[PDB]
């Protein structure tokens, strides 16, 4: 009662088969390959995670840790105001604030090295594999349509993450790793769960039925039978005993025909042409035309030669640049541009990574919230410095500020 | 009595696909893709609940918020003073300062934080799904017409808004921050009722009727038989055997139709000369013409030859130039470009975010306010920059900046 097939129709086929360059290709359609880049998801996920451990900070095991160091040292104030016995304000300042400096610069590549741990830790599950970002990258550019299947089940990623955090030394050196690992614990677990959730379809497999008088979509894989979901983007449109999507690659078909089938008369006029001399022959590197089976009781009049070649360079040309334009426009790709001349470099455009990583991991992953999105610059910026940049723009500095400026306001005064 | 049928009509049909360019495509539609993006619509709605939670802030919540800290952190500027002994005020004035800059950052973060929560629970169901945008862009292009059909119902956003406001431990932290959240609850709740209540119609299913006698529409849909309003931006003409829209599609009409026969025309043109010889009879890789079939009493005077092939790249060329000035000079889209590069980013201007969202929130989402529209720079500044701008600029400094100046002067006097 109004249900049709959708997917595996010859024409989505022919859709990744155009995507994948069997018909035809153009220095254009290269652009495609940074489409499917997972740096931004990466990116996102890095910067997730690092909000996450310096969110569990606590200023009170922060302050205690560094007492904690100083007894160790045997620095305090007082010993060493004794030992020196000067009233130089300023040098007992800059030593203070030197040792200072060291406990932040250990505390901080301390705390780079667990993240870049759980980082890596989480690496392997996103950007390729199971639920790849490539793979709903070619879904939106074929159809619209991004089919996902769910189960609740265990996965290697959360089984990495309970091997490495239980035996991680760190813990046991510092208080505020250990309280802040026990404290994202949950959250960490949670979101691998959400990783080893998902699992979007594979194209050669997967079954897509379309109803047009309700408006409802039903995607169920024929091998184990599971039935799963239907995720649309931008939707198609139903024209009667037709569908037809709104992809890019929808909107780039028929001149993409066109030129293969100019590319095909071409090469195939360019075959007949081998022959240098044609004869033609009539009732009473060699070609010969014989006209008797229809010449019978006829007479000739006239024989034209014109000996025609298409080009197609000017189609080619056309073909590519629109090919890049549409691929610019529509995923909103943002290029770099030199002083002068020619210009290399692609990059995600702030928008881009809005409106297409948000809502892979909000819908698509059903991840929890990752807090406020990165920035379009901070693809290009490297792990290190979006670790410190993050660092600087947390509360993590003011606590370690404010704690610095009590510290050296009361060696000075003393 | 006067009905006549609009929009079932094979014309409209033409023209949704000439949208998704069965009638050719060129680099200049590419623009399009800019246009149907929901950048303006979000940013919108996140200055709308910046500005609703920045302006339920209480003065004397802060104040008290601001004791209870002092209190809890033991920082009582006299007790400072009989601590520190000294008559430098400008190091206890900096102490303060650095106290209160500390507060500030972490109220920032904790607002930052609702505030995105928001924004993430209106996200979804805005500029997608029910009173999706583009569909409102695309009905505006095609016709001039967006049927909307409404019924009060709760939906989705309400149910994600009674989950995330009272389960959010943010309220039970801060006096502040609940106490701006109780008071602007009712306003969020109209929102959400005003997103979910309206619908904008499919393409493929509605109905609408015109009458020109009285001048009044009427939109029904043939399945659930609801009924409707129509809404108009530019209105149509009637010329007694047609009816003819204003729409960008209905002005570019002729010149695309007119391209796609003319490359009809050379295509059919290119597949006849693919013979290199031609053969002519009469009565006393190849193709012969028997013309004896009409013979009789008839005599060949002569014969002519001349392969004519059309030329279509002038016209290409031409129809992308229209189509692309065609849309930026009617939705008013401002173009960016480098010292010689062109398009740099695509961006809405302010005139158009001005007269395409403001009378969408004010028509087809009847939203009860969106207080004082953005600019046009502001679309492409990010969130976290747009909240530190309406931050700045809202009633919220001026309480903030007051008692931390009076503050100030009070431990400088202490």
């Amino acid at each position: 009662d109004g249900w049709v097939k959708v997917h595996p129709t010859p024409g989505t086929m022919l859709f990744r088969e155009i995507l994948h360059g069997q018909l035809g290709y153009t220095e254009g359609q290269g652009v495609y390959n940074v489409v499917r880049s997972s740096e931004a998801t990466t990116r996102q996920l890095q910067a997730a995670i690092f909000h996450a451990l310096l969110n569990a900070t606590t200023y009170r095991d922060l302050e205690a840790d560094w007492l904690g160091h100083v007894a160790a040292r045997g620095l305090q104030p007082q010993r060493l105001v004794r030992r020196y016995r000067n009233a130089r304000e300023a040098d007992i300042a800059g030593v203070a604030e030197r040792v200072f400096d060291t406990w932040r610069n250990t505390l901080r590549t301390t705390l780079l090295d667990f993240a870049h741990g759980l980082v890596a830790c989480f690496a392997p599950g996103g950007p390729s594999g199971p639920s790849s970002f490539p793979k709903y990258i070619d879904w939106l550019t074929c159809l619209g349509l991004v089919p996902i299947l769910r189960k609740r089940q265990e996965g290697g990623v959360t089984q990495g993450l309970r091997a490495f955090l239980k035996q991680h030394p760190l813990t046991r050196q510092l208080a505020t790793v250990a309280e802040a690992a026990e404290r994202a614990g949950p959250g960490f677990f949670e979101l691998a769960l959400a990783f080893d959730s998902t699992r979007v379809a594979d194209y050669d497999r997967v079954y897509i039925y379309y109803n047009h008088r309700r408006g409802d979509w039903l995607v169920r894989d024929p091998i184990s039978g599971q039935r799963g979901e239907c995720l649309v983007l931008w939707p198609p449109l139903w024209t009667g005993d037709r569908l037809v999507f709104d992809s890019p690659v929808q909107r780039l078909f028929p001149e993409i025909v066109a030129c293969h089938s100019l590319r095909e008369h071409a090469h195939v006029c360019r075959l007949r042409n081998t022959a240098s001399v044609k004869v033609l022959l009539g009732r009473k590197y060699d070609i010969i035309d014989v006209s008797k089976s229809m010449d019978d009781d006829t007479y000739v009049a006239n024989s034209f030669q014109h000996p025609y070649i298409p080009s197609y360079a000017q189609d080619l040309e056309r073909l590519s640049r629109l090919w890049e334009h549409e691929l610019v426009r529509c995923f909103k790709i943002l290029c770099h541009r030199n002083n002068q001349g020619q210009e290399t470099s692609i990059s995600y455009s702030s928008g881009a990574i809005a409106a297409f990583v948000a809502p892979y991991f909000e819908s698509v992953l059903r991840a929890p919230r990752v807090g406020a999105p990165i920035t379009g610059s901070d693809v290009i910026l490297g792990e290190e410095e979006l670790w410190d940049a993050v660092f600087k723009k947390t509360r993590l500095q003011t606590y370690l500020t404010d704690i610095a400026a009590l510290f050296v306001a009361d060696v000075q005064h003393a």
